[PDB]
């Protein structure tokens, strides 16, 4: 009686908390620029090394002539994802521009090249550091002496994946090369994962990352992020370390084992698993992979797992998940309270997101995925 | 079981909050300054006109010359005021000092003066704007425009009052002059309220003032309490509009009827009516003043005093008040969440102070005197 009324002044305020969240990190100006007259010269570049190489293009921190103050990153391409990319709605996860022209870009700014040629460059308001490719590659050692903390940003990252390939399905947008060097990682005012290169995606050696439904006669995106899995873990392509698995038909036991360094190493390996799977019709949807990080972030432990297969009614079953809830969501309200009286990270929006929207139901979808 | 669990968890969240309200509103520097050669001439005077003339004593801003910078006011005393005060721990509505000395001071500054002469000249960091005579004199016309408005700012008052009364029974001691202009008016980083004037305080005409039990042959400040409510209501003293009742053993219904124009006014009768009750045993505690106060600014409403008298049993009134409690605890968390996306005010902290110590038994009592 009561306890439905407090359970949805928690749910309704969390999910408020998370839209006021989701503008507090999306505001800025995102208007277009006008280039004409040898726009090229109005970008003074801060620096002549890159600040970032992805899969597509070089970058280059820039002062724009006519806002010099501003952030701004010149993005120098290497050869249609501009046409897809701008037919979408802006997403936290998913790479904005304001402009590109055409430029003659000298040979010593590509590292490709090296007589003067004529290329597309593009202007972002979020500058690329690095890209998780860089960061996987830098991330060895620590790995090693820090696993839970390496595993966790791995999740987190993973998270912001999944959020920002949710948002391409209701467009029937695939991006099909989901690859570490075309994931970016920015600053919030480096840990914001920004999804980019566009050049392959599909509106409704290379064959290692493409599905099996592909190479035996639309979840080719939830397949390579399985694949993605493995290589943040610093394990190579399994379709690479065991290549006889596209020439079959493989199960569970046959893709290669995650090792077990971390509390969030066995979520993972059944995640990629899932997302591995060779049937598509059996491959989880990417919204099912994101209630897994959710859960290995901040959701149920295996703790609660043990009481949940004890029980033998739905109703047991979904008090438990449900005391869970209210208990989570009652902690992470007490957490925004505190916070007024002394900033909000990147994860505490991500976990307001979470708890706003996860239902007993939800929860019981993860959770006998994960059993 | 689990309710018992997150009703633990808001409890001991909002006694947090409450504690980081009051740190707030007290932090400052509080060490008591260092007088000696002509330390008058180091007051420079901001202003020649009163900034505020008290009971006791007239106050000017002043710059401090070894400090010019921060907010600093001269009180000229009039006339053991230091000895009491000074023995009791800070209490953010009681007046505190940062020095005093004596002083030759011109007899322009003195209303009540006017050949020089010594008086006690006292420094306090919080600049009283106004005393509540002032404030009650001047909001006439608003009490009659606006009721509910300046009748809720009255029990705003009243609580702050009660918190400052309440400070001093563990030292054992009673102000005994509480008149409306001993009561000062401050700002926070006027609605703070500051006693001041403990001339006539008690370590363990002039009697309209005086309980009934001192004449005929310690719940002194509860009496006089009483006799305020009436005056910041712009009603005289009872016992001078009806001058008859100290000669006697006055009842409820002697006492002169407060105007019904607010829905503040019934509990404010009823409450000077406990604290006017001629038998101090049967006067009530300025504890359960400050609870009738708190209950009338956001504690249960007339509504559910209703479904409290027709529950049969105390388990069902239990209920029914620790709903309440529930809920209010919850939306009143919601608040301080929301505040950590977009200040802190005096109200705030109060009502946090009231939902974090209030229990059912508590409420029970209060509901019980208030029917």
């Amino acid at each position: 009686e009561v306890v439905g009324k407090i359970r949805s002044l928690h749910t309704d305020a969390l999910k408020k908390l998370a839209v006021k969240c989701e503008d507090l990190f999306m505001a800025g100006q995102k208007d277009q620029l006008r280039f004409g007259v040898d726009s090229w010269s109005d970008f003074r570049l801060t620096s002549d090394k890159p600040c970032c190489e992805a899969g597509d293009a070089v970058y280059y921190t820039a002062s724009y002539a006519k806002d010099p103050l501003n952030n701004y990153a010149v993005k120098i391409c290497k050869s249609h994802s501009l046409a897809v990319r701008q037919s979408l709605a802006v997403h936290f996860n998913i790479q904005q521009d304001c402009g590109h022209f055409l430029a003659e870009v000298p040979n010593r700014l590509l590292p490709w090249e090296d007589k003067q040629r004529s290329h597309v460059v593009v202007i972002t308001r979020e500058v690329p550091c690095l890209t998780v490719a860089d960061f996987v590659r830098d991330s060895l050692a620590q790995h090693g002496k820090s696993p839970d903390l390496y595993e966790r940003q791995v999740c987190l990252l993973l998270l912001q994946l999944c959020s920002g390939l949710e948002h391409l399905k209701p467009y029937h947008v695939t991006h099909c090369d989901l690859r570490l060097e075309n994931l970016l990682l920015v600053h919030y005012q480096p840990t914001r994962l920004i999804v980019s290169n566009f050049s392959q995606a599909k509106q409704k050696r290379d064959q290692s990352r493409l599905a099996p439904e592909i190479i035996t006669a639309k979840k080719c995106d939830e397949f390579q992020t399985g694949i993605l899995i493995y290589e943040m873990l610093h394990l190579p392509n399994p379709f690479d370390e065991n290549p006889e698995l596209k020439e079959r038909e493989y199960t569970r036991a046959d893709l290669p084992r995650i090792p077990f360094r971390s509390p969030y190493s066995r979520g993972l390996q059944q995640l990629a698993s899932c997302l591995l799977n060779p049937n598509p019709s059996e491959r989880i949807l990417i919204s099912d992979a994101k209630g897994i990080l959710q859960c290995l972030l901040w959701g149920p432990r295996e703790d609660l797992f043990q009481t949940f297969t004890a029980c033998p009614s739905l109703v047991q079953r979904n008090t438990l998940l449900q005391n869970w809830l209210d208990i989570k969501r009652t902690l992470l309200m007490i957490k925004f309270a505190e916070k007024s009286l002394d900033g909000i990270s990147l994860e505490d929006w991500l976990c307001a997101q979470y708890l706003a929207f996860a239902t007993t139901d939800s929860l019981s979808c993860i959770v006998k995925i994960l059993l």
